[PDB]
């Protein structure tokens, strides 16, 4: 579906989130291999990140916003539960969901199709 919430949550979040200079490291897939983290994969059983997001959003593979908030949400959280206290990547996940917590207060309130 194309809802008024989803729009927001592509034209106003997605879009505030997808250039921040801390977005980076979160545009596509934590690749394991690449980063040396044979573990990762079982420790974390449902990766996300925001190509994904911004993807399903273009596509409209969201029937609810809800849906595509609780992807938000599993990216940071997979976040803050695979990687060390210290690592500077939880920082910068913090610093963009704080933006996506901001920015999902002003959504409009009911969901409607359009
Ligand atoms: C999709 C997503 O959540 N990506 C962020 C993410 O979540 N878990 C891991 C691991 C990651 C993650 C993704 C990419 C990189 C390159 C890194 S890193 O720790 O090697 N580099 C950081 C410190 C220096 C700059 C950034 C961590």
């Amino acid at each position: 579906r194309v809802t008024n919430q989803l729009q927001y949550l592509h034209k106003v979040v997605m879009k505030a989130l997808w250039k921040h200079q801390f977005a980076w490291p979160f545009r596509q897939p934590v690749d394991a291999v690449k980063l040396g983290l044979p573990d990762y994969h079982k420790i974390i059983k449902q990766p996300m990140d925001m190509g994904t997001i911004k993807r399903r959003l273009e596509n409209n593979y969201y029937w609810a916003a809800s849906e595509c908030m609780q992807d938000f949400n599993t990216m940071f959280t997979n976040c803050y539960i695979y990687n060390k206290p210290t690592d500077d990547i939880v920082l910068m996940a913090q610093t963009l969901e704080k933006i996506f917590l901001q920015k999902v207060a002003s959504m409009p309130q009911e969901e409607q199709e359009l």
